[PDB]
């Protein structure tokens, strides 16, 4: 159990040398080095902070000083991340996703009138600021009118654009975000009342990178005059990394057109992701769900 996943990615040479767990997947306090910061501001994107502010993100940063913000567990472990595909519609694989122990959510994670399909459990929710009020605009009328909220659950920033880590700083400090495109928004209406640094994590730069250069380098690099794999792609791979077990629910197969786009109704590879889903299944280091 505890040890089942790396196995299988020991018995086949093409993941073996592809998969690295060593590199961080989270970006916090004790990281945040001049060092790091040359690097990373010679690229834009979340693969960097090209052309941002060393005040807003060195503010951010330094409130993410705990020796918890490092690692996304507890100091074997089974995972479910469940993509917003409409595949899961009618499919009631709600016992089979809160069967985990950890589920993963991001953007549109509407529960209410799919609980039956897509379950109640909610361990982590990734996101960007950008597409979490976006889904919130277009899916309210649909059941989404917040993002999961629990007591233990934990939020995960993808570091695409000031607006996320802005909403970083102001979620810690409870003040609402007094900046930017979303000066006004009180972050305790979305995430609860709890702000303390236990609750809010990041996804670190390298990791997006790294995600990008070892499993989802596409053709669609148009850099001379930008492109990042998607969120859900973003948590699979997060929960490759993290945990002991994965199943994928709601991910992009190859007989997508056989369902609706999401289950209660922008510059991506979905071929080259569900053909990465494809070969990760047939490694049996991921259990995709199809039908
Ligand atoms: C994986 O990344 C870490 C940190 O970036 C590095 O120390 C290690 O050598 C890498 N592994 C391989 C096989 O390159
Ligand atoms: C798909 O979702 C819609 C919206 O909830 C629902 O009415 C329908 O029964 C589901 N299944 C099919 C096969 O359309």
């Amino acid at each position: 159990c505890r040890h089942l996943l790396h196995l299988a990615i020991q018995r086949h040479p093409h993941f073996r040398g592809l998969f690295n767990l060593s590199i961080p997947v989270l970006l916090w306090g004790d990281l945040f080095t001049p060092a790091l910061w040359d690097r990373l501001s010679q690229h834009k994107a979340p693969y960097g902070w090209r052309g941002l502010s060393h005040q807003v993100i060195a503010s951010t940063l330094s409130l993410l000083n705990g020796s918890e913000s490092a690692k996304l567990f507890a100091p074997c472990i089974r995972c479910a991340v469940v993509g917003n595909g409409g595949i899961l519609n009618g499919s009631r694989q709600g016992p089979n996703i809160d069967a985990h122990d950890y589920v993963f959510r991001l953007n549109g994670a509407v529960i209410k009138g799919f609980e039956r399909d897509v379950g109640t459990k909610t361990s982590f929710y990734g996101f960007t600021v950008n597409t979490m009020k976006n889904s919130l605009v277009s899916y309210w009328n649909l059941g989404f009118t917040s993002v999961p909220q629990g007591q233990d659950l934990q939020y995960i920033f993808i570091p695409s654009d000031i607006r996320d880590y802005v909403m970083l700083r102001s979620a810690i400090l409870g003040v609402p975000v007094p900046e930017g495109l979303d000066k006004g928004d009180r972050p305790h209406a979305y995430f609860g009342p709890e702000a303390s640094a236990s609750k809010f994590k990041l996804l670190h730069p390298d990791f997006i990178s790294y995600l990008t250069e070892r499993f989802l380098k596409s053709k669609l690099i148009n850099t001379h005059f930008l492109y990042m794999p998607s969120t859900g792609a973003l948590m699979l791979l997060t929960a490759l990394h993290t945990c002991d077990q994965v199943s994928a629910y709601g991910f992009i197969t190859s007989n997508y057109w056989k369902f609706s786009d999401h289950y209660f109704e922008a510059n991506h590879d979905l071929s080259l992701e569900a053909a990465l889903w494809r070969d990760l299944h047939k490694a049996g280091i991921l259990q995709l769900y199809q039908r």
